[PDB]
């Protein structure tokens, strides 16, 4: 079968049938979060997953492996006998991890899938491995500013009670303090007393650099500090605003996502930071324009002379739209790897595009995947989406700390 | 029992209980449209609709009126019984079309659902009956420019076979036609060709301002041209750029629906036009800017000098700022009625802050009370939204000309 969906712009139609291949406004709905366990993951659940997956997986050649398949097969069941469990082959996970991204509905820069670069961790034993293979993470990302999409695989969830975890929403990520006013990232004001909660010196600033909280083998969580020759940073100037570096701002360059779960085959690898690189708006709009975080808008604002304190002036559209071309020009001028929405959204329909033909289908969930600003301005605006989780998948988590034991 | 819904930049959160009255990025989706009949509705599925109806109404007034009430209850009861169907009181439509409004998910105006004018035509009988009472609503609303919303209300789908429709897509709306390239308004090709078919005489400009194409008692369609006098317009200045006047742009000053059913109480209005007022986007984003529609972004890209060559540049960020700077000073320049988005969008917000505490709840398609630029600027980025349908109800219907008989 399948469901008809219209680009309002082109006119074109597409047809969906990979949503067949499906599972079981709101941010963090229950439907998206897969939580802790406590006891493994039962075998017949397991094993057809696992079958699943072998399949998909040699299914995936042009030039087919039956033998390897087949023996495939078989040796995934034995283990999974034998063991309770199976391991991927490093090939394997390689493809999970691209595939679960290729099923990322609410990520924009997909028609980079098969360009990824994986860290096989998930022989860590101890958080200072852990932080180790984050450091190593972080540099090998981070490029000296021409940023590489990369992730770090750690130990699988094998019972449930000795989860690997970050504890960080982010690798990089500014500390927010509350203040005898809020001074910094407000967004990780809870964070900010979790880790201060845990020995970390608080250095009341606008742009702290969090330290790493980090969680292995099931064990408490232990406090790293990142290396500061590892955490590049962009200043932000404005490219005929002479005054906009006297707002003294600044961003980090790596966007590198901590918190996630990694489904695939009936596993759960619940700690797989990974990283992309930064699409202007993230940076122009949410965390500098949210007033909930930073909220810089009236201040430009006001130094652009505009009249702040009438709406229907638009100097909102105005201001706005110039902090967007302070930090890409920010980025620009110093060798920083990033991207505007326009371009972005060109890129996600020329994928979709792709993915349709390729397999009959992309999920996409279009509360996302259409910027901040200059909604119906870019294509991705226009085009009907189908919202479906696959698997592979990325997953969010229940917060660790309402959690941990 | 009820749904948490968060609005992340307060971080207030609110209960829903109103969706559990609910019924049973799509544009049109089948579970918004409501077709047509060729028998009767059912009387078993009629009666507690009106039931259900009868005590909505007499169940919203400070004073219970519980004779009345009980006495309206047996009288569309026997109604009902004796005549197949009901009529409801003057004062029962009212409340139903208010109703129906406040239950519209994609409505942002809707702080202003008590303020309507209600015009009865349901005794209307002939095509050009309909064609004067539209002419009396034009005239009503448009109200030399302070613009009043207001509906006409035609008689109600009966067997099926007599339906009252109007054809347009809107009151007011401009022509489009293919060329020897497009010119006017590319979305109505199609509906330009109907009229042209059925002897409409095409004047073949940017601006000309379709007839009213109306079916009366299930008849066929005729064809009526709006008289001149009723059409006002806001042709287009900026503030600044003395050049814009010279792209040669107005729009009309009526956003009138005339395509959507009425449901309520088990019965259904196959036939009743509406308006509000222009929020300034929906001409400055959508109808100018909209590539399947006018498309002039790259134009006033031109006329800026600014870099239309290089997406990274943002100048589709700068022209569609100035287009919607434009839209709003004609507006208020030439007096007529108009709200640009940030208020707007505000105003919603106290709306939904309103009906929660009212009646715990408020339907709301975020895909659609979110702007079309400016998303996360405007504070109904931030609020999760439930979407449902209740009743009465506005639906969409099927293109009267694919089912014409
Ligand atoms: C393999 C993992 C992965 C990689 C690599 C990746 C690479 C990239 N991404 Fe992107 N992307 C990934 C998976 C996601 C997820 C799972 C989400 C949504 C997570 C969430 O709920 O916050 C996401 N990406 C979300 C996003 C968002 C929006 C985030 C937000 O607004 O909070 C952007 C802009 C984005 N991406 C762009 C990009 C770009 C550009 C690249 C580099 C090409
Ligand atoms: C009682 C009927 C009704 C009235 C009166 C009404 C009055 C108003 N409205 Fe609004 N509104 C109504 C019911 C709707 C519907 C049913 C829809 C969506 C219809 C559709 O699918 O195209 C809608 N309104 C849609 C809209 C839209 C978006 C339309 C689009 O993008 O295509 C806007 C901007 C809007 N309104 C604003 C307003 C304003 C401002 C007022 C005046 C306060
Ligand atoms: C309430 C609403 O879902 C929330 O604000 C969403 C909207 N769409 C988004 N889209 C992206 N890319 N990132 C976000 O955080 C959000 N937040
Ligand atoms: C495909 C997508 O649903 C479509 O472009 C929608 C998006 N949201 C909208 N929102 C409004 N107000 N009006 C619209 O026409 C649309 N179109």
């Amino acid at each position: 079968q399948y469901v008809r969906i219209k680009n309002w712009g082109s006119g074109e139609i597409l047809h969906d049938t990979l949503h067949h291949k499906a599972t079981s406004s709101i941010m963090n709905p229950k439907s998206l979060t897969r939580g802790p366990r406590d006891k493994p993951t039962p075998l017949e659940e397991l094993l057809p997953h696992a079958i699943e997956f072998i399949n998909q997986y040699y299914g995936s050649f042009k030039e087919a492996k039956i033998e390897e398949h087949l023996a495939r097969l078989e040796a995934v069941t034995k283990e999974i006998e034998t063991t309770g469990t199976y391991q991927l082959t490093l090939d394997e996970l390689i493809f999970a991890t691209k595939m679960a991204w290729r099923n990322a509905p609410r990520c924009i820069g997909r028609i980079q899938w098969s360009n990824l670069q994986v860290f096989d961790a998930r022989n860590c034993s101890t958080a200072q491995e852990m932080f180790q293979h984050i450091c190593r993470h972080i540099l090998y990302a981070t490029n000296n500013g021409n940023i590489r999409s990369a992730i770090t695989v750690f130990p699988q969830r094998s019972d449930g009670k000795h989860d690997f975890r970050l504890w960080n929403s982010q690798l990089i990520r500014y500390a927010g303090y509350q203040m005898p006013t809020i001074r910094g990232d407000a967004a990780t004001l809870e964070f900010t007393q979790l880790c201060i909660d845990l020995g970390w010196k608080p250095r009341y600033g606008r742009f702290d650099v969090l330290p790493l909280v980090l969680q292995a083998d099931g064990q408490d969580p232990e406090v790293f500090e990142i290396p500061p020759d590892l955490v590049l940073e962009v200043t932000m100037e404005h490219p005929k605003y002479e005054w906009f570096q006297e707002l003294g701002l600044k961003w980090y360059a790596l966007p590198a996502v901590a918190n996630m779960l990694l489904e695939v085959g009936g596993l759960e690898f619940p700690a797989c930071p990974f990283n992309g690189w930064y699409m202007g708006t993230e940076i122009g709009v949410r965390d500098f324009c949210d007033t909930q975080r930073y909220n810089i808008l009236e201040e430009v604002g006001r130094r652009m002379g505009l009249e702040t304190h009438t709406l229907a002036s638009l100097w909102k559209d105005r201001a706005v739209t110039e902090i967007n071309v302070a930090v890409l020009h920010s980025f620009q001028k110093q060798n920083v790897t990033i991207m505007d929405h326009h371009t972005a959204s060109e890129s996600f329909m020329k994928h979709m595009q792709n993915e349709y033909r390729a397999r009959g289908g992309c999920p996409a969930d279009w509360i996302w995947l259409v910027p901040p600003v200059s909604g119906s301005i870019t294509p991705v605006f226009h085009q009907e989406m189908l919202n479906y989780v696959l698997s592979p998948f990325y997953y969010y988590q229940i917060e660790p700390w309402k959690t941990h034991i």
